[PDB]
């Protein structure tokens, strides 16, 4: 049967997402910043894309950006509580989206959520100590 | 250190999602079904989820569906260029939309685009 291969974003401006996602800890070559179309290996060979408007355009001629909740979210493990505050901190700072701030979450993590330059979720979290 | 732990899609309906993504050979258990949240492990331990709105909704109250161009694309990797378009025709067969029949790329693979429960993109291609 098929595998998961890619995980695939959409974005108005190249240099402005892999910005944020650098932030995050992803590799990507600053020479990426130019390009229609970018990619970073994961774990086990999975990976993270990212392909310009006018790149998707190429065979969803009418592509528009949507506006609304996210149906899309990536979600970012941290080594400790502090760390998760420290890098909603840093993000909100740098002038992103902070949705829904730090906070103990019900289900037993440091939860933290903003929003990247073209509207997809990412979660910031840690497990709490128990 | 920051490491992508999940990806996570929201859903209206749970059942109906995994119907659709146990059909591109994601394994998951029957009884995720009636869950509120399932997960379901990928290779090198990053995980697929799924939320329903409700879920969603519990701490994040002003959640609404989005409108407009899909944000994002889930794509699925085959064997060969028959097995995409044998996928192809299974899933526009079995009621889900098929948004762009299967075409040899100009990135080199066979490609086809198809919509999950949710409206979201899916991709499947194949190396040619
Ligand atoms: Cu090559």
């Amino acid at each position: 049967s098929a595998r998961i291969s890619l995980f695939a974003v959409v974005v108005e401006d190249m240099a402005k997402s892999l910005e944020f996602y650098r932030k995050l800890g992803v590799e990507i070559p600053a020479e990426a910043d130019s390009a229609p179309h970018t990619e970073a290996v994961l774990d086990g060979g999975i990976r993270l894309a990212w392909d310009t408007v006018e790149t998707v355009r190429s065979y969803d001629p009418e592509w528009q950006a949507p506006t609304g909740g996210h149906r899309f979210a990536i979600a970012f493990e941290f080594p400790d509580t502090a760390s998760v505050d420290k890098k909603y901190a840093e993000l909100v700072d740098a002038g992103y989206e902070g949705h829904l701030k730090p906070w103990n979450a019900v289900w037993g993590q440091r939860y933290a959520i903003v929003k990247d330059p073209d509207g997809n979720v990412v979660d910031l979290f840690a497990p709490l100590p128990l």
